[PDB]
């Protein structure tokens, strides 16, 4: 069917699928284990695999396998890892997140109230921040920037979920408005996954309906200060919902500020 | 007799001198309305001469201080005053002293955690950096010439200006200095660092020093140092300057080890 990377193609024989993990819009995800990812070769390791679910899902799996060969590898990314093109069905083999999503992560360990310290919280933002910094060199725009596809490893690992391929709360105005998104547009939804991060996986915009939150844009009202929450994070959150994206941080600013806070509390 | 400079000028009567530090000198003081609101007072540190050409290298410093510029990471220069008499030059205030006898009194019989061990390295890594991308070049980086704040950041001091252990061989030998020197330095400062404050080159004399260097010996991991960070000391310990990694490479390693332990 499709082309022999050399540099990607891994045996079908040495991959095997576990059970799913969660269903896709662009296919599905599950888990599987590999033999021979590390090439000791008999030693096995976690992964995950993207496939179809019984078409042009098939053209856009594909084109998405491209774009993450073509991206490259970064610490704060799911990383492609390897791929089945040949003996069958197409398998996209990717890192594995063994913790699920960054938003069930903070739901699920919320003290009963009213494990998460405060550097734990800011080195979650500080890689994403590294990610979206990478992406950006890389030319990639993800436009679905959200704690929900900020995926976490074994170790405390952030990385950047689909980033190869409604959501209004999340999405800044030129997007909302003008159906047009920029790296600065991500930007602002990164302050809003920032405000997910330090209400320990909140929803946004809470009690406004959904049809309120355009005017209220438009009106220079953002979201106030989640509780607990220093003013300098605050600070960064409401430079992200800047109007004009020219007036927002570039990521690589983000990256630095993130870093003085890591730094700050590591001291 | 000294240029009025507006950009630094400082009255005298708003510098209170208090009890010195160690000998030109270095003093304690007070300053009112260092920040512009005017009367608050804030604690300083100050650099006159004692009893020359002392004069001469005293007013160097000062405009080298000038032209580098404001770092986190480094003692600032804060006010000068040149006018009325004797020549004063205000720095910040170091609250606990050199970052070497800070290490070796929090000592443990046996508040020094790893996370701020690494917090000290990769300050001074980013000071270096900063230091390096304004021309400057130490040539005499040591946990002694590193200070610290009331609030535990790490401040390079005497950078706008015979200890052998700390010089590379390019120093030792053909009294060359460079930055990658400096990093050879530094690599000697990270192992000072993670033996809260131990002499280098423990139990062995002055005169074998050059021979182990020139046989490719180098200090051992000292204990209880993970293997990533004495990987760092002995890459800024490599015979050849262009084989040592760079400050911007050093301050990158550093920040995945504190993030590392962050997470
Ligand atoms: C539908 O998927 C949406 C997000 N997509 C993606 C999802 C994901 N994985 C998860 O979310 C995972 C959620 N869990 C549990 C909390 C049920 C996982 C468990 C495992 C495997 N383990 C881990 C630890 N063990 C002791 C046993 C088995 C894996 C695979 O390594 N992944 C997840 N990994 C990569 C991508 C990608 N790309
Ligand atoms: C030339 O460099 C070698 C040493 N020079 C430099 C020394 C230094 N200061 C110290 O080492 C200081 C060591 N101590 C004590 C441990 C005795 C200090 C105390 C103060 C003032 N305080 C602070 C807190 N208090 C409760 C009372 C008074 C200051 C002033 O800021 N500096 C030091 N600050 C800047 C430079 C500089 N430059």
């Amino acid at each position: 069917d499709l082309p022999l990377d050399p540099l990607w193609e891994f045996p079908r024989d040495r991959l095997v699928l576990g059970k799913p993990l969660g269903e896709g819009c662009f296919g599905q995800v599950v888990r599987a284990e590999a033999f021979g990812m590390d090439p000791r070769p008999d030693q096995a390791s976690t992964v995950a695999v993207k496939m179809l679910k019984d078409d042009k899902d098939l053209a856009d799996l594909v084109s998405e396998m491209e774009v993450m060969k073509l991206i490259g590898r970064h610490k704060n990314i799911i990383n492609l890892l390897g791929v089945c093109t040949q003996e069958g069905p197409l398998y996209v083999i990717v890192e594995c997140a063994a913790k699920g999503n960054l938003r069930e992560f903070l739901r699920a360990r919320r003290p009963p109230g009213p494990p998460l310290s405060f550097p734990v919280l800011v080195s979650c933002a500080y890689q994403v921040a590294r990610g979206m910094q990478y992406l950006e060199s890389r030319k990639c725009i993800h436009r679905d920037l959200a704690a929900r596809n900020v995926l976490v490893t074994e170790d405390n690992v952030m990385k950047i979920a689909d980033f190869g391929l409604l959501p209004v709360k999340w999405m800044a105005p030129e997007a909302l408005f003008d159906r047009v998104y920029t790296h600065q547009s991500d930007v602002w939804s990164f302050g809003i996954l920032l405000w997910e991060i330090f209400t320990l996986g909140g929803s946004p915009y809470p009690g406004i309906p959904v049809e309120e939150l355009f005017s209220l844009l438009r009106e220079g009202h953002r979201m106030d200060r989640p509780p607990h929450c220093p003013p300098e994070l605050y600070g960064l959150m409401r430079e992200c919902w800047h109007a004009a994206p020219s007036q927002r941080p570039t990521f690589k600013q983000l990256v630095e500020a993130l870093d003085k806070v890591l730094l700050a509390v590591s001291e």
